[PDB]
C-alpha cells in the first residue's frame, strides 16, 4: 500500500518485545519499506488461501496473541534480509530487492511452514509438536533461503539435489541465527518445536543422528518418503558443513575448523556461482572445494578443510 513509514511495537511467539517497521494509511500494515522493494506480512486467517490480507492493525501495537506469529515473520524476514545484504552483499532473494512476502495462520493446527515458489506461509503448530512456526529465526531464514536457492543454483528437490536444497536452507537458516546472535545453535527449530520438551530440536547439524539423520554417505536414504529423503540426507551435508566451520573428528576423520564467516563464504559463493539443478553430492564437494579455492588458493586450510570434511562424511 502507498503510505508513510512508521515503527510499531510488538510481541514475538517466545514473549519478547521488538520494534517492528510498518506503514500507516488509515490502518497501520506490517509493511516494512526499509527494506528493498518492502517486506510484507498477510494474515491467512486459519484458511490456506494465499496470500490473504496485509495485515492490518488501528494502532501500531502488536501485542495481542494472535499477532505475535506476525511480529515475529515480519521481524525475522527483516533480519535475514539484513544478512544477505550485509554479509554477502545479496540485494533480497533475486538479488534485486524483490518484495518478501509471508502469510502467517496459515490453515488450523499446521506443524510445518515452506517457502510456496512466491512467498514464505507458517502454520501455527498444534500447540504440541509446535508453537507459531515463525518464532524460529532458523526456520524463517531457513525457508527465505529457498528463495535464494530458487534464483541462483535451482536445486531439484528430490533425491541428492533436493538433500542439498535442504542443507542450503539449514546452513543459512544457522548463520542468520548467528547473525542475530541470540542463543545460537546448530540445531534447527528448538525455539518453535516441542513446548513440553526442552532442549530438542527437529533436526541437529552437529549430530544428525541425534534425529535418525544420516551422518555419512554411507548411511544415505534411497527410498521414495520425503522426495527421496530430502530433510533425511541433509543430515550428510550438513554434518560437513558443521565440521568445516566447527572442526572435529568423524569416524575416525579430523577436520580443522575455519570458522561460520568462511563457512559461509564458501558455501554462498558455490551456491550462486557452481551449484545447478542437478548437482549431486559429489558435484557439492567440487563447488565447495572451486570456491574455497577461489577465495583462499589452492593450498590453503580453507581448502583442505572443505576436503577433510567432505572426506569424512564419506561424499568423494
Ligand atoms: N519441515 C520438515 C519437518 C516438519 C515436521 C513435521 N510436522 C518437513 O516438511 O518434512
Ligand atoms: C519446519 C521447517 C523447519 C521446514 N519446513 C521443515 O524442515
Ligand atoms: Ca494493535
Ligand atoms: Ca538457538
Ligand atoms: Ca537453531
Ligand atoms: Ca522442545
Ligand atoms: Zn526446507
Amino acid at each position: 500500500i502507498t503510505g508513510t513509514s512508521t515503527v510499531g511495537v510488538g510481541r514475538g511467539v517466545l514473549g519478547d518485545q521488538k520494534n517492528i517497521n510498518t506503514t500507516y494509511s488509515t490502518y497501520y500494515y506490517l509493511q516494512d519499506n526499509t527494506r528493498g522493494n518492502g517486506i510484507f506480512t498477510y494474515d491467512a486467517k486459519y484458511r490456506t488461501t494465499l496470500p490473504g490480507s496485509l495485515w492490518a492493525d488501528a494502532d501500531n501495537q502488536f501485542f495481542a496473541s494472535y499477532d505475535a506469529p506476525a511480529v515475529d515473520a515480519h521481524y525475522y524476514a527483516g533480519v535475514t534480509y539484513d544478512y544477505y545484504k550485509n554479509v554477502h552483499n545479496r540485494l533480497s532473494y533475486d538479488g534485486n530487492n524483490a518484495a518478501i512476502r509471508s502469510s502467517v495462520h496459515y490453515s488450523q493446527g499446521y506443524n510445518n511452514a515452506f517457502w510456496n515458489g512466491s512467498q514464505m506461509v507458517y502454520g501455527d503448530g498444534d500447540g504440541q509438536t509446535f508453537i507459531p512456526l515463525s518464532g524460529g529465526i532458523d526456520v524463517v531464514a531457513h525457508e527465505l533461503t529457498h528463495a535464494v536457492t530458487d534464483y541462483t543454483a535451482g536445486l531439484i528437490y528430490q533425491n541428492e539435489s533436493g538433500a542439498i536444497n535442504e542443507a542450503i536452507s539449514d546452513i543459512f537458516g544457522t548463520l542468520v541465527e548467528f547473525y542475530a546472535n541470540k542463543n545460537p545453535d546448530w540445531e534447527i527449530g528448538e525455539d518453535v518445536y516441542t513446548p513440553g520438551i526442552s532442549g530438542d530440536s527437529l533436526r541437529s547439524m552437529s549430530d544428525p543422528a541425534k534425529y535418525g539423520d544420516p551422518d555419512h554417505y554411507s548411511k544415505r536414504y534411497t527410498g521414495t518418503q520425503d522426495n527421496g529423503g530430502v530433510h533425511i540426507n541433509s543430515g550428510i551435508i550438513n554434518k560437513a558443513a558443521y565440521l568445516i566451520s566447527q572442526g572435529g573428528t568423524h569416524y575416525g576423520v579430523s577436520v580443522v575448523g575455519i570458522g561460520r564467516d568462511k563457512l559461509g563464504k564458501i558455501f554462498y559463493r558455490a551456491l550462486t556461482q557452481y551449484l545447478t539443478p542437478t548437482s549431486n553430492f559429489s558435484q557439492l564437494r567440487a563447488a565447495a572445494v572451486q570456491s574455497a579455492t577461489d577465495l583462499y588458493g589452492s593450498t590453503s586450510q580453507e581448502v583442505a578443510s572443505v576436503k577433510q570434511a567432505f572426506d569424512a562424511v564419506g561424499v568423494k
